[PDB]
């Protein structure tokens, strides 16, 4: 079969020719494009010996930085781009549902599950934010069994993984619509975010010149029978990291306002302890039908 | 700052005007030609979401396969062709000396100080073999204060660093040539060696279609003052893997013969305890001067 590997231009034309062994049709065309853009990279940059050593260091403590509620190759996909132009390839704004955005690295499926009217942030985190809407066919009919899955920082500048002590979740929770569509909750104010430093992403970014920063937002992401999963997030108006965030999440339908209500009666009524003042998000989620 | 990231275009530009911080010119140059690959690759295959949790996934599940004795990183960029790429470009044999290989994933920081005539194997861990030689410049001059560090596999096809009790090395160490360059030492004929198909590059060699073999071979790297470290490999010739190595290590110059010789004096004069046959691997390592 092949000729010894005794130069580069051999290396990658027997690489290549090893493709055509992968069965499956998708996967043999992601491997041949993978390799040839590998290989092209190499021979255009002539990276050297202690590039490539310094490289797979990088990717190995990117890896070692992993853990169930961080993850860290997400964060570095998300500062290179790639997290949202995969997003833009995959979801575009197709039909009149609402936009997509990346989801970043401190998702994770250890929330509460909640109803309407419960928190999903614990006192003492930041100021009031009530966040409602209904969920929405493109169609205007409301969807039933639908569940928003939400997580923000906290107003102090943390998700809740960041802490030394998670005995539970904080910032987040699952919260299940009602059978109209309709959902509220409560949570605090996210602040202007910057990205976590103390691993590889955070080397990266100050190595490349680049700011940290993402613009305040909170991550909304939904499903429900009979309808296409979105990812989002929306971003409040007047953060002045709108037009540069780090991990290119911004879309200029996901700018949100918040308004102030100054009401201890409404306070109460919604459910907020402490009373006073909240903001409120109020803006619906439209699902595109499967 | 830039436009809002709208859409895959303006995703792009934006990742790539933002290169243009990165102080160090190197650097600049290697994150610039990364960001167009990776867009360009994700653009020619319209990379679903899925297929990129999957890459996430898999690219985690790798660094965390990672320890001091294994680097699946290393693995990785073997099997697909990008280690001996960056070899052939690194040492191209147009400069006279040794030609490199592979490092692999299984060299390690703790190999034993030798001497020559000292074993880099105990008892019972293969056939013997003698290896032996003279470092060398280029340009003639015996090479002093030369190490070289040497690693195989077990007769049974095992590298030390796959044990699950390792309470020394073995089959590894670094041998102290003499101030006229002269190298000698006792270890075992090499064996065909199965690459560990227990983590992430055993499914990536299954899923396509490709076998996990490497030939017999002996690592060899050498290190001295003022010469340039080379990192390369003996293949005893005759191995059925020879022409369809794994990680794409094979050159014809760093094919060797082993003599088979049974001479009992002689085998007691090597350091063989039990004496008797022993194969003879002779041959000069020559380096490129700084
Ligand atoms: C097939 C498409 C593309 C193929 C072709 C391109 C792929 C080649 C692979 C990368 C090869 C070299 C990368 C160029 C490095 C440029 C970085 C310049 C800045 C710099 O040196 O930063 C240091 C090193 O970072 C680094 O070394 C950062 C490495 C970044 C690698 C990113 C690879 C893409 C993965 C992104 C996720 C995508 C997944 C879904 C596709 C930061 O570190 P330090 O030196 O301060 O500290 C020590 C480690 N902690
Ligand atoms: C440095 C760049 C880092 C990011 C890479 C840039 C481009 C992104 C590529 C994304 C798409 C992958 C393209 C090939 C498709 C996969 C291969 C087809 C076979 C296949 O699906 O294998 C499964 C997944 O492998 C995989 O998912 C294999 C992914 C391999 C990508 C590695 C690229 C880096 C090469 C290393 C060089 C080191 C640095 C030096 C420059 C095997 O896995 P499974 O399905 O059984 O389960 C895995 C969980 N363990
Ligand atoms: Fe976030
Ligand atoms: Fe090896």
């Amino acid at each position: 079969k092949l000729p010894y590997p005794e130069s580069a231009d051999v290396i990658t034309a027997n690489m290549l020719k090893l493709t055509d062994l992968t069965p499956d049709d998708r996967k043999r065309f992601l491997l041949k494009n993978l390799v040839t853009h590998l290989h092209q990279f190499v021979r255009e940059t002539s990276l050297t010996t202690q590039e490539w050593e310094e490289t797979i260091f990088f990717l190995t403590a990117t890896g070692q930085k992993c853990t169930p509620l961080r993850q860290e190759f997400i964060l570095l996909s998300d500062v290179l781009g790639v997290s949202a132009l995969v997003d833009a390839i995959n979801n575009p704004p197709v039909h009149g549902g609402t936009e997509s955005s990346v989801l970043g690295p401190f998702y994770t499926d250890d929330s509460p599950d909640l109803q309407n009217g419960d928190s999903i942030a614990s006192e003492d985190k930041g100021d009031y934010m009530y966040v409602e809407g209904r969920v929405l066919s493109t169609d205007g009919t409301p969807v039933p069994n639908a569940t928003i899955e939400t997580w923000e920082t906290d107003g102090h500048g943390f998700y809740d993984t960041q802490y030394a002590v998670r005995d539970k979740p904080d910032c987040r929770g699952r919260v299940h619509a009602d059978k109209d569509g309709h959902f509220g909750y409560r949570a605090v104010v996210p602040v202007a975010y910057p990205i976590p430093g103390d691993g590889p992403v955070g080397n990266l970014l100050l190595a490349t010149g680049r700011h940290n920063m993402r613009p305040n937002h909170l991550h909304m992401m939904v499903e429900a029978p009979g309808f296409r999963k979105l990812t989002s997030a929306w971003y409040p108006e007047g953060d002045e990291w709108l037009e540069s965030d780090a991990v290119f999440g911004v879309k200029k339908s996901l700018v949100v306002g918040l308004s102030e209500v100054r009401d201890e009666a409404e306070a109460r009524k919604r459910g907020f302890p402490k009373g006073g003042s909240f903001k409120l998000l109020h803006r619906d989620i439209i699902l595109v039908p499967e």
